[PDB]
């Protein structure tokens, strides 16, 4: 990690925040903090995401998509290298018009991952929570992409990889990012 | 293992009088040593009752099912006597033996509860998973049902958690048909 | 991890607000009722910020974070982001009257205390009276703290029960949803 | 195993039975291979009865198994305990036409083949060529065997499929399931 | 194991009605034990067995099913304590039949309460610690029933680790007699 | 995982605690932990001798002799040490709370308090083993003593009371005398 | 590492140097792609060093890097200095034109990306799939980078093929190499 | 184990020899037991003869061993064969009187129990009891068997202490020394 | 964690600017190189101010101890010794080499006083060479313990058989401490 600030801490100042690992509580918990921060800073300004991720933690991912509907500040998305899973959410989370990627980068979505074991019940419980998490995915990917529910389940049975483009006619991302 | 002496290991010379024993946790290597058992007696005599002693743990539902599924098809009775301890698919055994000639000793134990399972994946699987152990609790509660006259909704709640039972109350349960007095 | 002008947890604790954002150990217990008993010295009168994205973990741990949110003067509002289960969602309930709070898509799970025994049947005894105990003071402030009966509290905390933020809200959990600013 | 005055398995194999009972490796296969074998060389015309109590296991094996069946004379009557999933449901419906049976509480799960590979791309790409072959190989075989087309069995094997022995009748895997008087001779 | 003209050496004692339990109680010992106690009574409903116990104990369960064994077969099943009987052990050697309980001079009983664990909700806890007391109970009973003690003392006297030698087992009625020389 | 305080100085939150007489016992009580613990009463009787100390314990107990560093050196200082007792106090974590000023020893309302006799282990030969079971038996002697002294119970309660896991209320920590008072909010 | 009075590294960063002297992963990309944009925002003019020392990693995480580079207004120079290979020899190529260097004893080897896959036939055709058009790519890139035609490539990344500084400048995959 | 025409070991059996070659465990102990329990019934009269080449082991063991020797009709012959320690040496002075014997370089090792406790204080005073007790029953044994007091026994046994053949039978704990 | 006074001080550091040295872990060298740099440091400040050492030790390496107590022994300042909590083995001797007078425990710290650990494997030749060390070792820790305490070799010798634990008080009367120190 450089000096200049480390890199990171210099990049925040311009109101850029990095998600460049996979999302678990403590890399959601600095993203929300890095929002609340900056929206105190300054409500008006654009805040800038940028995301190289392999997705993660599902509650992790809301912690981060709910701060970013909430604050004032439009949050730009923007893809390098790969966003899969809840990072390819997170990617199509960002403000309208305002959702990028640069040429070569890879966005995968699937469906959720899980587990369970213990008693009939118990299964049955854990089961019926992770599709009611989908079910929950699905119908915001649908809102954010413009893309039916019923598509959604089907194109996330298995992994599906896009391209930059294909991300933007999908309506995961509004613009690929040219030099 | 000691032998017997014609020269047999003690559990040879007990199947030879048609007594096979079940005293360890239920998988497919037991319910196939379990299955021939059966299937020899029945063609060494097929009146003759057989024994199936339980000191299980329970195990394998399916290989359960493939000692459950020989008992019916045979013609011998299966006689059925706990000794130690029944639970799980093991009490479900205990269960499926011949009506009248369901046994446990005084001090036994036999235990009733919801099959276990696991799964991981994608949420797709784990629906699979999930619905095919609450079909295969169904399919257990439906012939615990039938063994025990209890009803399906009285089995479910009594299986929800452990539930262990005296052999007096397995009795009572229905479970067995009487407690082996010496 | 990152700094300002700082770290980043540092900054927002300077404007009342605390994270608990992992697991509940006596490690974090200490940190919060630290943080806690702090802010009560620096203003006793202003509002602190709870935040809450915890699976739960050590009840006793967990009690030393409820207690001194109870026994400082300040209001302390508590914000579910997330996810919060267990005694993480004890804590989410416990916050100041009319400021409890969940984000739209956060999760809220409850259920029974868990724990273990082993050793003599005495030992057992004394392990499961201890729980049994614990189950019972928990259930009762989250009756007091919800508005639902004891039975209804056992009932619906025999499993894992999970809620919406808009059902925990008529569960009585949270007071309110918020909505984007 | 308890003995017989033969171990319990070998005495069965005396009156042409053979027990298929655990995963289904190399040594398994050849095991059965050489039972059918030995069977059709003691009686090339008598039946033989094939125990299925197995969660599958290696595709390669299986088709030893398989072949052996499809080459020797006898009638392979196929019977399925407990599951037969796999490779296992496979071996249960290559049993002898009208001679594929299950108990009632059986349980039977068709799935498409598993496997791995690691390396260059050009690996992965033999690698992946290759198990995609061996399905369709697979599916070919169960669309004879059980009368239901290639495209139904590729879409009813992309997940873990379990049947009841009425499923899998129905299904065409097993031809019927095996169904369950006063003496004084119980003593 | 030693062979003698062909028989090993167990099983040579077997042929004499001889029973050695020499180990850990747990199912398959359980398992071996009954299966010898019906072969024996089989061989012979009038003459006395003999068991030997040099054992540390081991689960409950295992050893009610040969305790009911004993109780329920027709001959007398003498116990013979050498070494050791600690827990489910000195259980089995007070369980011998009345006036045949041994040790022999050196031999150490022990007595303590069951042990056992849980994990998981506090309900199941709750199961898991009630289903212990009862079998402690169950225990107490039968061991008061053996000895002529009260549950209250049996009790207070398994509360922790409780060695006895030969003598004070005798006196405490855990066996009948010590075994002197011949 | 420690935040930072700045005031008109930068401290750790404990650092910031500490400069207001709180000491924080919030681990399991090691040979390092007593050491602290130690150094902070020193540095805090020298800062002020009369001022009082506040001693927060939530801990599962642990070292006897390490517990026994801090309970001497408690007594040997000057200002009255306050403990308060938020989460749990378990073993040598409530003989602690026992320990602090009398009339200032606290529990908040749903602390844990948990009193049992000493644990322990030997091996080797017999002569060993007696060697390490007259210590241990002495060790409980001297706390049982002690407690004693500080809740007015007499020996041979304390005795049969600490056999096994004994968890009280903050409430039946007060009866039993191990603390003064539950403390109620502000 | 040492300190100047800055450590090291950050000393050759205010003088626009970027060293990228490990495995390239999603942490190492992340760094390097941040100082990509801070070295723009400093001056947007001004030509950037990036030394490479790799022996590869991440396709994706190279992705991020080099779409940065291609993304910056600034020119950057790429000096191979002991090892670039996979990934790291992409990356090397993928420097500004005429700007694209090796020391002579450095080592640049090429080959095919690497990967697994475990689970369902379906499942293994799609990372079969994913990975041979990962393979395309790369090579298409390599193409436009090197001047060499994509079946060339194709032929000569189908097993580990290791090259001097001299090889690497008449593959094209650098300009020229850097003498004392 | 070599086999004659018998494994080895059982043909010594047939002519009333017993071979304790191991530690002491409940295994050893119960085969020991029988093999003395047979040999009996085979003859009550005839000598039986047990070769100690043993570092000890379990005293609950060696004592079901002693007690079986003692409860037997026939007189047991002991004879240390390389070393007999700790329980093998009480096992070793246990034999008949007049029959115990040591071959010239066989060593003969005496000390006290070794065990363990953990737990409770209470516990650990309950296993500590014990111990005492139990090398107390120990003591009292070996000084009727070999003529010394508890008093020297308990000081001798206080550390390892290594006796030649000779030494051991001057302690009691042998009659004789086997010559060639 | 370890906290900070505030001229910024971790406690430790704080307490030594006070002369106060804590030994308050398994004596090892890296602990003994650390004490003896205190040592010597506060030597270097004032070489007439008594110095403060805490003890609260399970002991440890006897050749590290003995860098320790050469130190002491060599250095001009008065070196107070308290034990708090526990001071057993070379954590004993130590507390037994402060300054004659200035020997101090708690009321209810633990002292123990025992023989040297250690072991030895190879050659016969290798293992009499390591016996013969650590009985030398022993009588240089006994001789320098009788001239500390006052009690002959010979009762050193026997009391140290074992594992010997000590009251405060009862180390008053054998002579590893001066006095028990009261509230
Ligand atoms: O789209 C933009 C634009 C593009 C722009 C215009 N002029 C320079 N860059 N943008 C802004 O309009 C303001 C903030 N900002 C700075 O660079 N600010 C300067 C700066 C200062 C200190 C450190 C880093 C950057 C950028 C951030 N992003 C998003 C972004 C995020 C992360 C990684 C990226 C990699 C490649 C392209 C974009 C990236
Ligand atoms: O509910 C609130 C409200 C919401 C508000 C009102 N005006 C701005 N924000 N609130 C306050 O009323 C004062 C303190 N504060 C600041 O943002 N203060 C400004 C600030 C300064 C410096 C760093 C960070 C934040 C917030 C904290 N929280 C709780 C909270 C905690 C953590 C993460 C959250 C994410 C999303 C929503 C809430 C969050
Ligand atoms: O379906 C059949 C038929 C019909 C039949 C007769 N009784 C039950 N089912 N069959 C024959 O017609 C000849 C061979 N045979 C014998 O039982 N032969 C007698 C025999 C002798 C010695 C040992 C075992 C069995 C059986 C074998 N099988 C297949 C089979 C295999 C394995 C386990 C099974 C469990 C349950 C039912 C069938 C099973
Ligand atoms: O009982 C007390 C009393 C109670 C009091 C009275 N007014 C405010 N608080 N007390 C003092 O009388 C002086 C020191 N102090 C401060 O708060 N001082 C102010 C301060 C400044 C800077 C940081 C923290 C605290 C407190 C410490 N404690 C003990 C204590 C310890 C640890 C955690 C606790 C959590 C909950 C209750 C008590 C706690
Ligand atoms: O190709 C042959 C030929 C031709 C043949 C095929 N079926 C019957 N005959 N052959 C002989 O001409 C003599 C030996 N033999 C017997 O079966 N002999 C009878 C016999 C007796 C006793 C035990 C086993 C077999 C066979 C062996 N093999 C090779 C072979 C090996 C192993 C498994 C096989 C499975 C399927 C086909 C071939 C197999
Ligand atoms: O309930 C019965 C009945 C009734 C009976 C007669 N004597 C004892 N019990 N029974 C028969 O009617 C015929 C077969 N048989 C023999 O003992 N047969 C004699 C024999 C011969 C050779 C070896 C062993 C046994 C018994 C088997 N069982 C079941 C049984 C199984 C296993 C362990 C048990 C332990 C305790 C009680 C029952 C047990
Ligand atoms: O015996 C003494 C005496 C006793 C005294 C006098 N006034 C207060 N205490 N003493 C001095 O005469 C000068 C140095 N000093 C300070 O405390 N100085 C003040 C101070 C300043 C800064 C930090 C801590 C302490 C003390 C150190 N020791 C030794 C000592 C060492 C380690 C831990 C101990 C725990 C309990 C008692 C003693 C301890
Ligand atoms: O002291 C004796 C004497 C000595 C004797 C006289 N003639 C031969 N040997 N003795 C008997 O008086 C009868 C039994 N016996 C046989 O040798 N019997 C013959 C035999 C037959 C088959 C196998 C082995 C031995 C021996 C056993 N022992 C004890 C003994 C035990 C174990 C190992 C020993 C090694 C060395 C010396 C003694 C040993
Ligand atoms: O108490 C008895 C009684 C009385 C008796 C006779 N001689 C010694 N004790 N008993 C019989 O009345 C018939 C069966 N039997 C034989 O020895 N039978 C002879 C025999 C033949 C073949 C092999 C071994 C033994 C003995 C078994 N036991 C129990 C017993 C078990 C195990 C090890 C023991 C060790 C020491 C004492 C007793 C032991
Ligand atoms: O032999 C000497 C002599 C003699 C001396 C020792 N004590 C007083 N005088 N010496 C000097 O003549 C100049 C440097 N110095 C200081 O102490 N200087 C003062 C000082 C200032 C600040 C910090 C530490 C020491 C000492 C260092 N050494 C070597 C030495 C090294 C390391 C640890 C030792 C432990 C014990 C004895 C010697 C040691
Ligand atoms: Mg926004
Ligand atoms: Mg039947
Ligand atoms: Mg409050
Ligand atoms: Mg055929
Ligand atoms: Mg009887
Ligand atoms: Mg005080
Ligand atoms: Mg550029
Ligand atoms: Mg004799
Ligand atoms: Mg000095």
């Amino acid at each position: 990690i450089p000096t200049v600030y480390d890199i990171y801490s210099r990049l925040l100042k311009d109101r850029i925040i990095m998600l460049g690992s996979q999302i678990d509580d403590n890399v959601a918990n600095s993203i929300v903090s890095q929002l609340l921060f900056l929206q105190a800073q300054d409500s008006e300004k654009d805040i800038y995401l940028y995301i190289n991720s392999p997705g993660g933690s599902v509650t992790a991912g809301f912690a981060i998509y709910d701060t970013i509907q909430h604050i004032k500040p439009d949050v730009q998305t923007i893809c390098i290298g790969m966003a899969a899973s809840m990072g390819s959410f997170l990617l199509a989370a960002g403000a309208k018009g305002k959702r990028f990627a640069l040429p070569n980068a890879e966005v995968m979505i699937h469906q959720p991952l899980g587990g369970a074991q213990g008693q009939a019940t118990e299964i049955e419980i854990a089961a019926n929570h992770i599709l009611k998490t989908r079910e929950k995915l699905n119908r915001i990917l649908s809102e954010r992409t413009g893309q039916s529910i019923e598509k959604i389940q089907k194109d996330t049975d298995r992994d599906n990889f896009l391209t930059a483009e294909e991300a933007k006619e999908y309506g995961l991302i509004d613009e690929v990012m040219v030099p």
